[PDB]
């Protein structure tokens, strides 16, 4: 009859920063053709739907783009989490997904969720062997790191720039980056801890995008496998920042290049409304 | 502190049809720069906002997109005067914009607005003269009626097909599409009182759009100009149907060509949902 709903800003404790989903709750009434009309019609980056489990966790969730369900997803994951710690007390959620149950931990200040922790899909990896096409498009001669693509549901590429102000230079042709299917173009430089990200993807309709969660477990282990930190060294990684979306996204890769253990993503979570819709 | 909002489908009477729009109530202590930060937020096609009139009228309007404000707008400010019949028993509500003050009337049932009509600007108009380009982006040799764009606000391109299925055959060329700056392309067939039309923009960031009711108020002339109407008389505009979205405009240009009196654009619009922002 009807559902209520949140928007929640993933990866920023400020309205307005990070990268919003929708949210709907009680939500095992609408038929997933409806589910996925309800996301063309809110048109954000993802909505998300709380259904009951079916294999022991805490809720089933699915995930739509206004065009298409995903199996997995960062920032609408841990955005979802955040929304709802509002409706449990429990410390642990665990998520069902098309890619099985994903555990979250909950940070709570006077039994709000401000924050939590997700495991993700261990990716893996490999060239991709178009570097000259990426760095033309990109308007750039060379990537510092090697340019690898990390697949774990969707596809990252990494393309390394050699200082902070390299990176927020950059204006890439989106036209050219068009040519590159399936997959996400993430541009990052920093150092230590402390890292810079910009994400482009035609392929994923978003021109740049906020806060790309499904991409900084990857990205800790381009890092690590590349020398610059260690495997079980948490980053933090800032992006958005020339859009005027800043978020800021926390991960850590456990074990070694061969024997993954671990993929941890963390961040803080925000409402910036509520609502209800009539059907 | 907070503010309430509506998302009306306008130019619908069934919700998850027509074309959405946002619409801020109690606008008046956000700055512009916070209004097109909130617009960007909501990610729909508009987001306006309800702010205390300066000039005699019943409130201003101000209507952004995610990236930019607009001095006139269709669907955004038919949805804005049905929802604004909320808080209103007035008939008739004059809604100020950047192009002067829009009458609208509105028609109720038991104190709920189903529908209004609005008046436009009077567009102008003149030859395209990009024929076989425009042609070959949209993947056909001809043009019923003579391609011409209209200004009102926004540009309008009408390019004429033989049947309504002809209509429904089309799958242009985005990419040849991009190459029409600052106008959108409408694609119409029909016969008598009832017409069917498509809309393409890159430049106004639309793949396809629902309901472009900008565009209604030229369509009426150009059918008239091109003796398949009469002016004065009405038409019914649906658009949107291929892509799931059926969206029902009715349009009126009175005069001639030479001196047009008033056009007249009219819908029914429909709240998708309700909520409250935090800021
Ligand atoms: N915003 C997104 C858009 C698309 C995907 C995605 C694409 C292909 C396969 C797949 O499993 C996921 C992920 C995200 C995300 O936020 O992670
Ligand atoms: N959805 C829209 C997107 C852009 C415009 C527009 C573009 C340029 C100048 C201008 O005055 C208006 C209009 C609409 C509409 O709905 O009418």
């Amino acid at each position: 009859h009807m559902h209520n709903y949140v928007i929640i800003d993933a990866f920023a404790s400020v309205p307005l920063e990070g990268n919003p989903v929708a949210v709907f709750f009680d939500a095992d009434d609408l038929p997933p053709a409806q589910m996925q009309r309800i996301a063309r019609e809110m048109n954000l980056s993802e909505s998300t739907f709380v259904l009951k489990p079916r294999n022991g966790g805490d809720a089933l969730i699915r995930i739509f783009t206004p065009v298409n369900e995903l199996p997995f997803a960062g920032h609408p994951l841990l955005g979802t989490a955040i929304a709802l710690g509002a409706h449990t007390d429990n410390h642990r959620l665990y998520l069902e997904t098309q890619m099985g149950t994903i555990a979250f931990e909950l940070e709570r200040q006077n039994g709000s969720v401000i924050a939590a922790s997700m495991d993700q899909p261990i990716p893996t990896w490999t060239a991709l062997g178009r570097d000259a096409e990426l760095l033309k498009a990109l308007g750039i001669s060379d990537s510092t790191f090697p340019i690898e693509i990390y697949h774990n549901g969707p596809r990252h590429v990494f393309v390394g720039l050699p200082s902070i102000d390299a990176l927020s230079a950059l204006h890439p042709d989106h036209r050219a980056l068009s040519n590159f299917h399936d997959m996400a173009i993430n541009c990052f430089a920093g150092a230590g801890r402390r890292w810079r990200s910009r994400m482009f993807s035609p392929a994923y309709g978003v021109v740049e995008d906020a806060a790309t969660g499904s991409a900084a477990g990857p990205l800790a282990i381009h890092l690590a496998r590349h020398g610059q930190i260690e495997f079980g060294q948490p980053v933090e990684i800032l992006q958005g920042v020339e859009i005027g979306r800043p978020s800021l996204m926390f991960a850590k890769a456990e074990g070694r290049a061969e024997q993954l253990t671990r993929v941890e993503v963390s961040g803080n979570g925000v409402t910036f409304g509520r609502g209800t819709i009539v059907l």
